[PDB]
């Protein structure tokens, strides 16, 4: 590789969405960030599936207590929804049920 890839894909999006599971776990933030438009997606094959995502991150009005995450719009401030820009690197073997967070990256955007 690493040929192109795109959201549209099952396998970029189920790493998205692990990649921002992972953000968020880490995160000290009392609020839900979550992903606000896949700006590059690269795959390579061999011994896995090595995915690596360009991301914009934006903060959210809702609390990860929160027991809903989905109609979690960003905030409306620019200094609240601090928009981030991510590299992801994840390192996937589907067929043996791996996925990890090989590289995570995050300036402010």
């Amino acid at each position: 590789g690493p040929m192109d890839a795109s959201v549209e894909e099952e396998g970029v999006r189920r790493a998205l969405d692990f990649a921002v599971g992972e953000y968020n776990k880490a995160s000290n933030d009392m609020y839900h960030s979550r992903a606000l438009q896949v700006v590059r997606a690269r795959k390579q094959i061999g011994a896995g599936v090595n995915y690596f995502l360009d991301v914009e991150l934006g903060r959210t009005t809702c609390t990860k207590t929160q027991p809903n995450l989905d109609n979690c719009p960003f905030h409306d401030q620019p200094h609240l929804k601090r928009k981030a820009f991510c590299s992801f690197q994840i390192y996937a073997v589907p067929w043996q049920g791996t996925m990890t967070l090989s590289k995570s990256t995050c300036q402010d955007a």
